[PDB]
């Protein structure tokens, strides 16, 4: 049967990120989103203004008794959380994974540790970075924070791709058996390519693709498409390089499509086909 | 080059209604849609129960508003409504449509009149009715009532093929260059089977396609789906043939896909690949 993902993380309007930049790429890699928006804003935060609102804490779990109510909860295969429009909204989203695998016990959390960037443009409540290394860390079962968020739910630097794997197995100590450093910047062999990890316990793999570049504007959504895809894969077997590999050359492909046509918001529908199947091939690596 | 879409309709978490049912295939046909989600619903009202909440009317123009600070309304090349919840709720889209019309002149308002249903009756509030008769008509470009709301529209009853095609010419003479009977029902040329009508003040073509038989728990956003496809359609350039046949192909696609898999719910995602390609041929009249 085809994978469901109850998708707990932001809806932008005008634009993409979170739910609204993920969920298009996972439904076309042939997975169901059910799409719960934590918010809906009318672009995302780069921009410097937005209307909108965030939907209460209590809205979110009041969902998913709605759909505990028609009795499809236990077909849920897994939960993933991204932008969190506040930090209460947190605390009801560890009900809702509570709830979820009381009905699947085989469903996954899979969190996506969004925090503030604001340097980059995406801003996050006060309170949600504490949430998810109090919290969200240890009842994960996946967990992808970018080079800034891992440091922080490690508490301490990460200047290399090797502390990047050592700091990745404290986090998996704490709970999560998946890690994937979801961006290594600073950290990763150049600061000329854009480089990811994927570990485990027992295995680690690298991987690194070409830099597109937006002059001074990063990009926003990259994590959350990235995320969103990397778990389709998984709850569709693939094994960890083959995640890896098809995510890495499926978010590249955006980039070019969205460079190409002189956008900065992700052309994810103008890219779809090059999504489920990259022209680009990026071998991820081994380490030890 | 790509095409923007803002449609104002709901949004369901778990399955396919409105904003839910009509995003993923508009997206899979290549046009962007911008959702301006006036609920999110745990589940659509036909299961009979469900959680969640409605949007005030002034957050859809609060959103609106939203676009325009950021200088994106402009692009907007197209406004879809269909159910409304609200006579308040149309104005409030309605003024929304003035204000992308202001910006972007090329504008269409694509108005699914959405009001009853042949057999269930009356299925929109009180307000509702009057609020597309006396204004969502009239300010529309492309218009798609089925049979029970063509007659609501036009005041007065339509038997027949032939009356169909003149109660649509007078719906025209209101406002909408294009009329979509979408569901002809007791009017259409051979009970039995599904037909729709697609008219312009000097061109009627005609569309048959199978009845997929669903019992007592017929699914819920075929309506939605088809205006969502024949707004792409149109805005691509498609001609009223090329349009009308892939429309009806794509959701005869998702029909026989969601009575194969035994799904109370409109399998968009499943069906994908048929709805960008129907395998399904159906040939669409030339009414002289």
């Amino acid at each position: 049967l085809m994978k469901n993902i109850l998708a707990i993380q932001s809806h932008v309007v005008y634009g993409h990120a979170g739910n609204s930049a993920a969920e298009f790429p996972m439904r076309r890699l042939g997975a169901n989103v059910w799409p719960l928006n934590t918010v809906q804003f009318s672009n995302h935060t780069q921009y410097g203004k937005w209307t909108g609102c965030v939907m209460p804490p209590s809205h979110l779990t009041e969902i998913v008794q709605g759909i505990a109510a028609i009795d499809k909860l236990h077909t849920c295969d897994a939960v993933l959380s991204g932008y969190l429009g506040s930090a209460e909204q947190g605390e009801h989203i560890l009900g809702i994974v509570r709830q979820v695998k009381a009905a699947n016990p085989q469903a996954k959390y899979f969190c996506d540790p969004v925090m503030g960037h604001p340097e980059k443009g995406c801003i996050v409540a006060p309170g949600v970075a504490e949430f998810h290394v109090r919290h969200g860390l240890p009842a994960s079962d996946i967990i992808a924070p970018n080079l800034v968020e891992l440091e922080i739910l490690c508490e301490h630097a990460v200047n290399n791709v090797e502390e990047a794997v050592l700091a990745a197995r404290e986090l998996i100590a704490q709970g999560p058996q998946i890690v994937l450093v979801k961006h290594l910047a600073r950290a990763g062999y150049s600061r000329d390519r854009f480089e990811m990890l994927l570990v485990t316990a027992d295995e680690a793999w690298h991987i690194s693709r070409p830099l597109v570049d937006f002059g001074m504007r990063q990009p926003v959504g990259v994590g959350d498409v990235t995320s969103g895809l990397l778990l389709v894969k998984l709850l569709q077997g693939a094994t960890l390089q083959e995640a890896l590999e098809h995510v890495t050359a499926a978010v590249y492909e955006i980039m070019v499509t969205t460079k190409a046509m002189q956008e900065y918001e992700l052309q994810v529908v103008a890219a779809q086909d090059r999504i489920a199947k990259p022209e680009h091939y990026f071998s991820a690596t081994k380490l030890e």
